[PDB]
Parts: C-alpha cells; sequence; structure tokens
C-alpha cells in the first residue's frame, strides 16, 4: 500500500518533541530516532548472540521498525503531555486501526515481556541518552534528566547481558 | 512569575502540526498563530462595535491570548491524533493546573456561546484559513482542507467575503 | 480588512534580529515575541490590580498587540542599525499610514507617557531578558548585554509597583 | 560499541543531497530515508511471503539498516558528483573499516546479487520516487527526473497512479 | 583586524529580507548573495574585456565584495522599509565608520559613478532576477515583481538568456 | 551563460559539511564561506601592501571566488570522506569541464606555491578558524580540532608578513 508508505513518511517530518521543548534548535525526527533504534537493536542482538543469549533477531528488527509508527498519527507526545493523556494506549489504538498486522509486535515492545521487546526498549532508551549527550556537545545545557533513563534500563532483565555497552555510555 | 512566562515561551517553539505533517517547511509556531488570532480578534471586535454589537473587548483579547496556552503542555495535536485523544479536555486539565485563574475564559472559548467565545473561535479559524492561502503562495499544493455554523458570522459577512475572494 | 491581517502575518516570518546576528540558530519571530509581551502584560496588569493600581487592561493589551506591528513594514532593526536610523519614528509613521488608531497606541508604548504604555515597555523588556536566558540554556554564550535592559526597567513610574518581578528576574 | 552508534547518528544530520541541490528547503536526512527503506523492505518482504517467494526477511532488514551507513563517512554524494567519484566503491571501503562483518550484505545490495539485495534496491528507489512526489506536493517543480519486480506489480502500479 | 572579519561574518547570518517576507522558507543570506554578485561581476567583466572594452577587473571585484557590507550593521532593508528610511545613506554612514577606505568604492556602486560601479549594479540585479527564478522552481508563486529589474549593448547575449528564463 | 550562474547558485545551498556533521544546527553554505574568504583575501592583500609585499590582487580575488566552485558539483567533502576519495582531484576535473579558463587559477590555489595561491589558502583557513570560534560562541563544544589549521599557516612563507592577524586569531 502506498498509503502505509506515505504514513511512515510522516515520521520524517514529525519531530522528537522532548528536544524541541528544551530549545534544541533542529531536533531529530521520529524517523531519525527509529532508524538508530533499529541499528542499535541490530548491534545489541549480535552482542547477545556472542554471550549465548537466544534472540529472535528478525523479530527484534521488526519491532524496532514499528515501535514508534503510531506516532505518525498521535505525534511524539512529550512527558508534559503524558500527565494528561495515555500515549501508548492511543498509539496502540492507532496502530490497530492501520497495521493490525503488527499489533502483537507493539504489545511485546509495550509490555516488554519477551527478550525481543525488552531489547528494543533498551535500544530506544540508549538512542535517547546518547542523543542527549550529542545535543550537549552542540550546546544544550538543559538535558541532564534524559540520563535518568539509565536507572530504567537496569530495571529490565536483559540489561544484565549488556553491562559493557551500558558502561561505555555511562563513561559519557 | 518567571515560570509562567517560561511556560508561555514554549509556545514560541511548539509547531503548528497540521502544516508540519503536510510538509510546509518552516511551519509557524503556536505563538505566531496565537499572536495573529489576538490581532484578528481586536480587529473584528472593532468591526462588531461599528455594527452596534456589544463586545467585552478586554475579555475577548484575554481569551485569544490564553486559548491555546494549554498546548504549551499538551502540544498542538493534529486532527489525526484527535481521533484517539481529547484535545480540548487535556488542554482544560493542564490549564486548570498551571493557570486556574484562566479556567473560565477557556470554557467560554470551548463552549462558544458568548459573543466573545465565538469571536475568538472565528478569529482562530480565519488565521488558519488565511495562513493556508499564505503557505499556498509559497508552494503548498495540499492545503485545500484548511464559519456560518457560528451565529456571530452574520455580523462578519464582509471580512468572510474578503477571505473567500483570496 | 484582510490586508491588515496579511500585514500582521508578516510578523510570523520577520525574525527578531538581535538574536540572529548573535548566532542564535532559529531565533523567534517578531510575532512570537509580541505574543509573549501580551501574555506578560496580562500577568503584570493583574499584579498591579492586586496592589490597587488602576490600569486600563483593555488598552494595555491593545498596545502590546500593536506595539511592534510597524516592524511588519520597517522590520526589527537591531541596535547597530538604530545608531544610523530612527526606528521608533519610522515605525510611528508606518503605523500612521496603515491604521491611524494604532499610532496613538504605539506612542503610549514608545514614549511611555501612560501607565499602560509603561507596562508594555516593561513587558517588552522582560520578554527579551527572559528570552536571552532561554537562548543561554540552549547554548548561547554571547547574550550578556541583553540583561542591560534590567536597569532600564527602573526608570519608569510604574516600576515602583513591580519591585518583586524585577528581583525575580535579576536573580537570573 | 558507542563509536558505531555515534557513527550511525551522523545519518540523522547528513542530508539527502539530491533534494538539497534541487532547492528543497528542509531535505530529509539519510537516517529518515533509511528508516523508510527499512519499513518498505519489511512491507514488501511480507508481500513476497504471501506469494510463496522464498526470502530471508532477517537478512533483507539487516541490509536495509546498513545499506547507506557508509554515507556516515562518505556523505550522500549526489549524481553530479558521481560523474567524478566512485560512490559505491568509497562506501564499501568505509563500511569495511567499521563493519567488516556486513561487507557481503552491502555487496548483495550494491550489486543486486540476491533477492534480498534486490528487494532493498527496490525499497530504496520506491522511497526516493515517493519522496519526490511528496516534495512536489509541498512546492518542488523540478523533481521529474526522480527482476524481483515480477512479484511486485501491484505496488509498482499503485506508485505510477 | 579580526573585528572586520567578524563584521563580514554577520553577512553569513543576515537574511535577504525580500524573500523572507514573501514566504520563501530558507532564504539566502546577504553573503550568499554577495558571493554570486562577485562571481557574476567576474563573468561580466571578462565578457567586456573580450569585446574590447577598457575595464578595471580588480576594481569591479573589490566593489562587488564590499557593496553590501554596510548591511552587516544596517541589515537588508526591504522595499517596504525604504519608503520610510534612506537605505543607501545609512549604509554609507555605517561603512564610513568601520571601513572608511572603501567609501570611495561604495560611492562608485551607490551613485554608478564608474563603469565598474555600474557593472556591479548589473550583477546585483542579475543575481536577484535569477534567484527569483530559482525560488519559483522550488515553489514560490509570488515573486513576479523581482523580475521587474530586467553598456548592456556589450552584454546582450546574457541579458537575453535571462529574459528567456 | 546562465548555466555558470545557476552553478554558482548551488553554493548558496550546499552546506559546509564539517560543521553539519559536528551538530552545528544551521551551518554556513559554501557561498557564505567563499564570500568571507574573498573578503579576507582583500583585507590581507591590503595589510601585505602596507608591509611592502606586492600581490597581484586581481588574480588573488579571482582565485578566492573560484576556489570552492567545484564543490557546486562535488559537494564539500568532509575530512572523513577525504580518507577514501580525492577531493582536490575531483574538484579540478569538475572545474575543467565547466570553467576550463580558470583551471590554472584553481591549480594555484590547490598547490599554494605562488604568493597569490598562498594568500588565498591563508584566507580560507582563517575564515574556518574564525567561524569555529563564532560557532563556539553560539554553543558548540566539539570544534577544537579546527584550530589545528593555525599550524598549517606557518608552512606558507607569506604568513611571516601576517603575524599580527594570526596572533589576534590565536588570542580567541
Ligand atoms: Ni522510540
Ligand atoms: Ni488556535
Ligand atoms: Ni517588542
Ligand atoms: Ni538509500
Ligand atoms: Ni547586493
Ligand atoms: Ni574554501
Amino acid at each position: 500500500s502506498i498509503d502505509l508508505i506515505l504514513l511512515a513518511g510522516k515520521l520524517k517530518r514529525i519531530p522528537r518533541m522532548g528536544w524541541l521543548i528544551k530549545g534544541v534548535p533542529n531536533p531529530e525526527s521520529v524517523a531519525d530516532h527509529s532508524y538508530r533504534v533499529a541499528f542499535i537493536t541490530l548491534l545489541l542482538a549480535e552482542e547477545l548472540k556472542k554471550k549465548g543469549v537466544e534472540i529472535d533477531v528478525e523479530k527484534a528488527l521488526k519491532i524496532a521498525i514499528i515501535h514508534d509508527l503510531g506516532e505518525a498519527i498521535i505525534t511524539d507526545l512529550p512527558l508534559s503531555a503524558q500527565k494528561y493523556l495515555n500515549k501508548e494506549e492511543a498509539e496502540a489504538k492507532a496502530l490497530k486501526d492501520v497495521l493490525p498486522e503488527y499489533t502483537e509486535l507493539f504489545e511485546e515492545y509495550s509490555k516488554a515481556l519477551t527478550l525481543e521487546g525488552q531489547l528494543v526498549k533498551i535500544a530506544d532508551k540508549l538512542d535517547m541518552i546518547i542523543q542527549a549527550y550529542e545535543y550537549e556537545l552542540s550546546g544544550a545545557k538543559n538535558l541532564s534528566e534524559f540520563w535518568n533513563a539509565l536507572e530504567d534500563l537496569e530495571k529490565l532483565e536483559i540489561s544484565r547481558y549488556l553491562r559493557e555497552i551500558i558502561e561505555e555510555v555511562r563513561r559519557l
């Protein structure tokens, strides 16, 4: 379907709103972010294989590609907005309406039960933390709280097989 | 309060999402929009005065200033998102938290029963309609989707005609 | 008239030039600026009603909305240019030519002859000083001179009633 | 490695130069582009599957992720530049130096040597064609110039329409 | 002086205001504009020289380089602003205070006192006309008035090529 | 020829890639850069005349104007790309094909052996280093390497006549 392709194209324009609201001047798009979540997911999957941890790599990659696709309809609701609206719920509804196909993949990510869902959750957070560091390098002085995501990572069981990359990142 | 001023400053950075998702390259901010909504309200309140219609202009200007201030917290949710989320309810909740003193003014705007509430509603739509035509002059070919249902439009036929004649 | 509305739309596009020349990447428009001047005017008006000071709020909001509308013709000439050009008088004359009712209001702001005019002058400078702080948070190191406006706030009769918000903003 | 992740981040900032040179004012980044190639690759692989065509979906998705990663080092060289400079050859070397393990995947893509490589080449072209249509909707008037296809006749004609 | 180079760097940021007000989304800077005015001045000067005209190429190039430099202080005054403010006068005063050594060259430009001064004026207009055509290719529909701008007996090949756009 | 002029117009839009890849948010164009290189060349030529060093100013300004014009075709290849591609060779070829009459001028620039070639090489590096300082003022923390080009100037004989400006630049 061309409509689905045009729908994913909205992620090239929809900004990542956390950065924007902080006054980061040319904030990345949701497509920008999702691209690197996929790349990170690929790298972390290979690291998990090295450690003998069984990962369905194909599944993890699909989840990374689709995980923020609901934002093509909902937009990237910032934390401030999430006090008053249920972001994942509206994303899930909108995903169900255009790609029911991938409804179970979003739930995996969203519920973060499966190793594959947790991995993408970790890739998601790593993209964001690393991106905060890069925006500080270009001048942002107000992104310290985007590092509170590391404490969240350790919450996930799979994080115990990724202590070396989590440390590489701490070392920023 | 500097914090409230900072809050209002977020409107300088929050984009108007309709234009952005359509592909308008440097879409206006919510402050840009709210500015001209206040200007249009002032202008139309004077044309109403001439026609012998009574308008509390102070109230109408206050309403225009605050009408999208909730979007500093909520952002400017596009129509696509409004299928899944209640825009106006979320803005009302947010405003009640930070600016409870402007809770009634936002309710006037949303209900659009008073002349002042309806005026700002009309001003809101005119800014958008006129902005679509302006972005079309600079290349947008996909804004065709961007008033008579409001009682007050009968006092404002001339400006509505001028807009339509664009 | 739709021409006046089109004229006001120009403030959405016209940059605030002092930021731009300093290297602030995506500086606010004159409309962004005037929007928050109106907001600040409304806050301070209410603050002055508390203190029992009589302000015509309608008039003060009108002045805030129109105070930079002549820049739609003149543009926002920076300090450097104001050494060679009479900006306030060029604006008054431009405004006279498009809406003579708006010339009187501009003059209240410009010459600070009324309490309402003074209030907008202060709101105008508070927007700017706070905006410099915000642009500092996102990387700007060369904006210290935009705090020199704080001293100018004290020159007006109205500032005797705003010794608080002044201190709030000095603290920054 | 954080270096690789930093390297891939450069794609969020490196512009798709074809559009930029045509005068498109806020051109997509290489990441933006690669995101939608990955999405299109997925969608099309599932259409191939519906038809009973064998395809390693995992491999195709990996290739889509990495297929423009060399551009994080080389940048996205426009056509005008490719008359003087060998873009694929430069991207292949750059990639080898950072991700030697994906050298053969890149080769499958760049020389369209497998069904998976072909699929990503197709998704890659479809993103650019559809993006040119999108930039025409927002104002561009100068974008007209912008085997496994036997299984993809439906989507190819949806695009033509 | 580093202050002079910082002064010239302001032109990389100061936008060409006519396009901006028209709604052209990422308008060229004054430096972008001056760069191509200098390039066109070089082309035009070499065309005159080949056709047998006595032309000081070095001078015309210096003039092209400095001709909008007063806009580092004054900014790029649009037509609307010029009904109320004297632009060239303001530019001349500002140049006088920072680059007094280029006052006489700016005068050649501003008053078209020399052939080299005139040539830069011609390059200046050509840049603008051709840039309107470029911004129309990318979507602008409201730039017709910027084609109104269209020795020239030695420049008829180029002026006809521009007309043909 | 309108084609030549359209070609030079490409420099208005082509970014200086070094900045962009660093995260500088609205980086200068090649034309922005090339403008100030021409400016600095003029300025330095005049400083050299005061020190008794004759320069062919006409030639030096032509060189400054054409020196990055091949980037209209090739783009501004960053250092990362230069490890795999011959930038200078590809620009010379592109120039030869469009402006064969300025081939020797771009040779002088690229070799930087003649007085005029050295002069424009100095101006080019000075524009870059000073631009790096300007971008740091607006928030970049990751541009220190660009100052290493100061070291490359001493290797050009003519810089012994330009010690006062080179010291001002170091003083930033
Ligand atoms: Ni995400
Ligand atoms: Ni509104
Ligand atoms: Ni103001
Ligand atoms: Ni590609
Ligand atoms: Ni000029
Ligand atoms: Ni250069």
